[PDB]
């Protein structure tokens, strides 16, 4: 094992512990592209961390200069800030594939102005933050997962992220809620007459699993426009967005399963997600 397979094996450490579901899947792409993801995933999910580590940005604009000397510099020595494994390994990436450094500083962006969260006023605002956060990690990720990028392999990359920004929304209202968060609208929650306080005391009712189903809807169709257009994708990666994207959008179904619960996340077993591999892998 080499230094720098040290740092590549550190950032899957970090993305398997934090996400089963996208670790099972991106983990059956080619070894170089799957590093690749790993060291993506890594550098976004210390960003999204990042406030909590003193209370404050510092910890944050240190990755935002490492990111900053990578761009600027991709071929010279840096003594990083910030994360050094992860940063060695997002620079030996950088050195190999076209990264679009400005979707970093979007999410970057979108974590420092979260410190000063209020509730979306309207869903153009929710679906502002989806991009912020999930629709930047897809644009960045886009050169990995395809041969020869143009703006529809972003365009569809982007609605992915999207997409499954919102599944997580989706099964997150109560976690979410203990942490003095709502993502659902203001407009759509007095539309649809739900006060997520009153539901977290008292249980679901017709009015909020209306709610939830309008938002249910829009990233299952957002979902189905992504696959229907997966042949942006490398022909090795593309049965492994679709499991990916499968696996996080049963999530779905189990949140009905669990009739709405805002008391336990809910989960896809691992037994499942092998059964969507089959059912894809069969596929191609
Ligand atoms: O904002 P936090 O902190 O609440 C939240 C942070 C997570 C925000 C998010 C949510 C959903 C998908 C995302 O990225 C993708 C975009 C397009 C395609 C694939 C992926 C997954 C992927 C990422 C990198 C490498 C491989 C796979 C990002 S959380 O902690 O994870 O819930
Ligand atoms: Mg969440």
């Amino acid at each position: 094992m080499t230094m720098m397979d040290m740092n590549f094996k550190y950032c899957h450490k970090i993305m398997k512990k934090h996400s089963k579901s996208f670790s099972y899947a991106f983990d059956l792409l080619p070894e170089d592209q799957r590093k690749a993801v790993w060291a993506i995933y890594a550098v976004c999910r210390k960003i999204d961390d990042s406030i909590d580590v003193y209370g404050d940005i510092q910890f944050l604009n240190q990755i935002k200069e490492d990111i900053q000397s990578i761009e600027k510099y991709p071929y010279e020595y840096h003594h990083f800030q910030s994360d050094r494994r992860i940063m060695m390994a997002l620079q030996h990436v950088a050195q190999h594939k076209n990264i679009a450094f400005q979707s970093f500083y979007n999410l970057i962006d979108t974590v420092y102005k979260d410190q000063h969260f209020t509730m979306f006023e309207t869903d153009a605002e929710l679906f502002g933050y989806c991009y912020g956060v999930a629709g930047t990690v897809g644009e960045v990720l886009t050169p990995i997962l395809s041969d020869h990028e143009t703006h529809q392999t972003y365009d569809v990359a982007r609605r992915l992220g999207e997409s499954l920004q919102l599944i997580n929304i989706l099964r997150d209202v109560g976690e979410d809620f203990e942490n003095e968060r709502i993502y659902f609208s203001k407009q759509r929650l007095k539309q649809y007459e739900v006060d997520i306080a009153e539901v977290y005391q008292n249980g679901v009712n017709n009015h909020y699993i209306d709610l939830w189903e309008y938002y249910a809807a829009i990233a299952e169709k957002d979902f189905r426009d992504v696959m229907d257009q997966i042949k942006v994708f490398s022909i090795e990666a593309q049965p492994i967005i679709e499991l990916a994207a499968r696996i996080y959008i049963e999530i779905l179904d189990e949140v009905r399963q669990a009739n709405y619960t805002l008391h336990e996340r809910v989960f896809v077993e691992k037994r499942k997600k092998a059964k969507l591999f089959h059912e894809i892998n069969s596929k191609y």
